[PDB]
Order: C-alpha cells, then sequence, then structure tokens
C-alpha cells in the first residue's frame, strides 16, 4: 500500500525557522565557514514527503517465518509490568509537547487533576475501544548540518509524526516495560542498545577477530520507516504479546497498535488534515524498539538468504552491520547481492549498495568505527569514534542559538576518548560556562534517543566510569582519524591543534584557581594541554554515579526524560 497519502496541506511550522548559521563571535571562533552549516526547515518538508512517499511491496519466505519463530520463542520468556500513571508521569520530559486538551508537560510531571484526568480517560477508551484511528501531529525537524559537496545537494527536513501527550503517557504505561527489557532478550548480543560506546568496540573487535578472513559491511535501507508495512507492525505487536503481560497491558497494546502503530491521519500544526500514514510513527514509544526487531528480523533471514558463512550482526534501530567469514571478493559481492535482493523482497530495499570492507576501521555504523591510540602506558587503546563534521555544526549552531537539547554534551560524554572531543568540544565549551558562570547549570542532553539533564562539572567521574582513565591520556593517534580531522578543520575553517591547546592551557587554569568539582575538570579533562602532566588517579565520585539505564534501550522518538 502506499506509505503515505496526502490531501495537499502542507507541513507547517509553529514558529520561525533559522536556516543558516547566525554569525556569532563566538561560534566564529569554533569555525569560521559559518555558510557551511545549515539547519533543516519545514521549507523542505515536500521534498522529503516526495521521497518517503511510495507502494510497498513484501513477499515473505521460510527463512523469515523461522527466524519469527525462533524470536518469539526468545519473546516468551519475557514478563513485563504495567507502569502506573505516576511511573509514566515521570518519564515525561519537561518540555515534551502539550495536549491540545489544556495542559502540557509541567502538569504531567506534576500530577495536576487535569493530566491524570485527562491521562485516565485516554486510558480507559483505548481499553474500550481497539479501532479508532488516534490523531497524530506532522512535523519537519529542524537539524543541523555542514553541506557535503560531494552529495550534489543539501539534506531536507526529516518528518516527526508523533500522538498527544495523554496518548504518550499511555504508551509508557503499556509498553515501556516491553521497550525495554525484551529487545536485549530476543536479540541477545545482537541488541546495539544495550552496549555503552566502549562495550560496543569491545563487541566488534571480538567478533571481528573471530573470523579466520574477515569481511562486514552495513546494510543502508532507503527511509526504512517508509518501508515498514501493516504487516511488519502487526509481526511486532503479536511479538511483544507474547510476553507474560498483565490482561489491560495486552489489550491496550492490540488497541495502540490497531489504532496508531498501525497507521493513522496526519494533522499539521494549522489544524488542517494533511494526509494518511500506513509506516511505522518517527515519534512513537516503540519506534525504537520495533525498527530494530523488524530490521533483526528481515536481516536474520536475508543472511540465511545470501548464505553468509558465520555471520554476526549488530542492528540498532534501522542501523544494521554484519561480519562474516570472507569467500573472496567475487563472492562476497555476489553474497551482497542476494543479501540486498532478499531485503528489498522483504519491504528494506537499499538507499547505498551494501560493499564488503576488510578493514574494521573502514566499517561505519551508528555514525561510528571503532579506531586506535595508546594510553598514558603506551599501549593500545581501541575506542569508538566518527567523523566530527555533524557534531561541530552542530555545537557551533548551539553556541549562537540556545538549543532545548545540548547535543554537544552528549557528544562529549560519548565521545569523550576522541581526539575531536577533548580538543575542541571540551575546550570550547569550558571557556563559554567559565565566561557565562554556568559550570554547575544542568543541562539536557541525549543518550540513545532518551533524555538526560546533567551537569557539566561532573564529566570527568561520568567518563572515567564509561570510558576508563584511559580517556584522559590517549595520544598517537591513528594516521586515518587525524587525516579525517584534519580535514575537516579546513572544511569548516576550524582552528588548529596549536590554537586549541592554547586556549585549553588558559581554560584549564581558571578551572585549576577556581578549585573544588571545577579544579577536577582543569586537571583530568585538559591534561593533555600541558608539559608537565598531573598524575590522574582514580576519582572517587566515579563509584557513586547511578550509569546503570543509561545503554539499556533506545527511545529515540519516544519521548523519555530520565532523573
Ligand atoms: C601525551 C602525548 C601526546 C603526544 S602528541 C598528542 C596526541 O597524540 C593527541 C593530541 C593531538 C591530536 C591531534 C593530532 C593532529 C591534529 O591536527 C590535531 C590533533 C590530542 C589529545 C587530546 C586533544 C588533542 O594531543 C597531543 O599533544 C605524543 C606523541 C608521541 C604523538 C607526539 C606522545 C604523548 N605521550
Amino acid at each position: 500500500s502506499m506509505s503515505y497519502t496526502w490531501t495537499g496541506a502542507l507541513i507547517t511550522p509553529c514558529a520561525a525557522e533559522e536556516s543558516k548559521l547566525p554569525i556569532n563571535a563566538l561560534s566564529n571562533s569554533l569555525l569560521r565557514h559559518h555558510n557551511m552549516v545549515y539547519a533543516t526547515t519545514s521549507r523542505s518538508a515536500g521534498q522529503r514527503q516526495k521521497k518517503v512517499t511510495f507502494d510497498r511491496l513484501q513477499v515473505l519466505d521460510d527463512h523469515y517465518r523461522d527466524v519469527l519463530k525462533e524470536m518469539k520463542a526468545k519473546a516468551s520468556t519475557v514478563k513485563a509490568k504495567l507502569l502506573s500513571v505516576e511511573e509514566a508521569c515521570k518519564l515525561t520530559p519537561p518540555h515534551s509537547a502539550k495536549s491540545k486538551y489544556g495542559y502540557g508537560a509541567k502538569d504531567v510531571r506534576n500530577l495536576s487533576s487535569r493530566a491524570v484526568n485527562h491521562i485516565h480517560s485516554v486510558w480507559k477508551d483505548l481499553l474500550e475501544d481497539t479501532v479508532t484511528p488516534i490523531d497524530t501531529t506532522i512535523m519537519a525537524k529542524n537539524e543541523v548540518f555542514c553541506v557535503q559537496p560531494e552529495k550534489g545537494g543539501r539534506k531536507p527536513a526529516r518528518l516527526i509524526v508523533f500522538p498527544d501527550l495523554g496518548v504518550r503517557v499511555c504508551e509508557k504505561m503499556a509498553l515501556y516495560d516491553v521497550v525495554s527489557t525484551l529487545p536485549q532478550v530476543v536479540m541477545g548480543s545482537s541488541y546495539g542498545f544495550q552496549y555503552s560506546p566502549g562495550q560496543r568496540v569491545e563487541f566488534l573487535v571480538n567478533t571481528w577477530k573471530s573470523k579466520k578472513n574477515p569481511m562486514g559491511f552495513s546494510y543502508d535501507t532507503r527511509c526504512f520507516d517508509s518501508t515498514v508495512t501493516e504487516n511488519d507492525i502487526r509481526v511486532e505487536e503479536s511479538i511483544y504479546q507474547c510476553c507474560d503481560l498483565a490482561p489491560e497491558a495486552r489489550q491496550a497494546i492490540k488497541s495502540l497498535t490497531e489504532r496508531l502503530y498501525i497507521g493513522g491521519p496526519l494533522t499539521n500544526s494549522k489544524g488542517q488534515n494533511c494526509g494518511y500514514r500506513r509506516c511505522r510513527a518517527s515519534g512513537v514509544l516503540t519506534t525504537s524498539c520495533g525498527n530494530t526487531l523488524t530490521c533483526y528480523l528481515k536481516a536474520s533471514a536475508a543472511c540465511r538468504a545470501a548464505k553468509l558463512q558465520d555471520c554476526t550482526m549488530l542492528v540498532n534501530g534501522d542501523d544494521l552491520v554484519v561480519i562474516c567469514e570472507s569467500a573472496g571478493t567475487q563472492e562476497d559481492a555476489a553474497s551482497l547481492r542476494v543479501f540486498t535482493e532478499a531485503m528489498t523482497r522483504y519491504s528494506a530495499p537499499p538507499g547505498d549498495p551494501p560493499q564488503p570492507e576488510y578493514d574494521l576501521e573502514l566499517i561505519t555504523s551508528c555514525s561510528s568505527n571503532v579506531s586506535v591510540a595508546h594510553d598514558a602506558s603506551g599501549k593500545r587503546v581501541y575506542y569508538l569514534t566518527r567523523d566530527p563534521t555533524t557534531p561541530l555544526a552542530r555545537a557551533a549552531w548551539e553556541t549562537a542559538r540556545h538549543t532545548p537539547v545540548n547535543s554537544w554534551l552528549g557528544n562529549i560524554i560519548m565521545y569523550a576518548p576522541t581526539l575531536w572531543a577533548r580538543m575542541i568540544l571540551m575546550t570550547h565549551f569550558f571557556s563559554i560556562l567559565l565566561a557565562q558562570e554556568q559550570l554547575e547549570k544542568a543541562l539536557d542532553c541525549q543518550i540513545y534517543g532518551a533524555c538526560y539533564s546533567i551537569e557539566p562539572l561532573d564529566l570527568p567521574q561520568i567518563i572515567e566510569r564509561l570510558h576508563g582513565l584511559s580517556a584522559f591520556s590517549l595520544h598517537s593517534y591513528s594516521p586515518g582519524e587525524i587525516n579525517r580531522v584534519a580535514s575537516c578543520l579546513r572544511k569548516l575553517g576550524v582552528p588548529p591543534l596549536r590554537v586549541w591547546r592554547h586556549r585549553a592551557r588558559s581554560v584549564r587554569a581558571r578551572l585549576l584557581s577556581q578549585g573544588g568539582r571545577a579544579a577536577t575538570c582543569g586537571k583530568y579533562l585538559f591534561n593533555w594541554a600541558v608539559k608537565t602532566k598531573l598524575k590522574l588517579t582514580p576519582i572517587p565520585a566515579a563509584s557513586q554515579l547511578d550509569l546503570s539505564g543509561w545503554f539499556v534501550a533506545g527511545y529515540s522518538g519516544g519521548d523519555i526524560y530520565h532523573s
């Protein structure tokens, strides 16, 4: 059927949308080529609409059914529980979209009677009615990127489809526990969101080393959300229902699937009807879990079709990477063509053709790749990294304009061991925090789609617990990694190592002179910038964080917040 049908009504904005990086003394010290940085707006929504709108064709086969049966078996061992209205309310992000029924996120988190009355009513209606399509709002995402000359053009805004706040809270009550525990049980080691960056690296390196002639490849589905059929979404629901659930959770899940996950009318911000969706809703609680289950299922069936030898997968939503035994270059190319044909029949056709890689550092999955460096002792240390272009463009934008979510903070946490996060992100942002005397100010940032409120002063313990003390001492980065970063710096017009080290030494001196937590930041985060290094012993505050739950499941588009 058609993934979308349109009435002609436009996907409209709610407020002014900036498309170009504003000229600003602070972002300019980060990078000078501001014209290279842009933010998508609803102006390009039509472009994205044309691309995501197409007819799906899907044929299933024994390999698909066998894998599905095995997935259901694993699911049958999971017991999940309903979330109380209060537990659900606590997960709502402080600035989540407000309801159209006279109440917003502040109200829900406060448990105002009006918010709760409405939550009860929606829940009650989900139980009584399992058929009326639930309304959804469609908006054009406003994300920042850097121009890609090699691509020929810029990216259009991605689209986000989500239900009313009241429905979102009910989604948490019925499915939060399921989407939190089911995926790892059904997909085992292949479930990507269970790993911290360090653990992902460990899994990837051990897997690669376990093959005799290792070959790896990532599979890019053209518009995965749009390729998800009603069949896929119903198959997902049957896997959820395999869990031991409370009668009410079962009905609510059946209802959300029929009335919302399967499809529904699209309404723009002007209140007009834009059309109808028959594919995955990008902004619901089950988007991450569903996407990973479906990608996993089709890919596993596809590995069998292509007869890949001793393959191992790693899936994160629509992101997929397979590592297997190589059978030769011509044979590997052939194997990948069959694999792609299988995925296409399953309604998961490719964007870029998959291509065989024989070097682990060159395989990019989840926009990342493993790389190597050496800690203080000189020993080799594998770590996760990525091309720093989008992180830096976004850091520039967030410096010039106030952002709800601070991707720069999330990036420092996830890519703490990288030379670019240390040289540029830490130095640039601590300088500004020093300037504004905002080191204590908690900021929102996201990790695996969930929102976290984190205090910059706690970065040393977070990074130590997350990456270990080595993150504060890596040096001798790979020539490839260094080339990639230098290339990016000249493309965006970012200052060089000499300038950043000089800046870091100033920032470090100020931090140290302030004492307290600030001093520890100057000491650990900027030890690289001084000739006479201090010695980084284990920070005692590390052992006490509650860093669990951080790498348990994905929640992109799921409206999740964590205290
Ligand atoms: C501590 C240490 C550092 C070094 S050099 C060095 C780096 O290798 C890493 C790093 C520089 C990485 C870098 C390299 C090239 C660039 O264009 C931009 C950045 C990073 C570290 C954090 C920000 C920049 O900091 C450094 O000073 C060396 C060499 C033998 C390689 C000279 C030995 C030891 N023991």
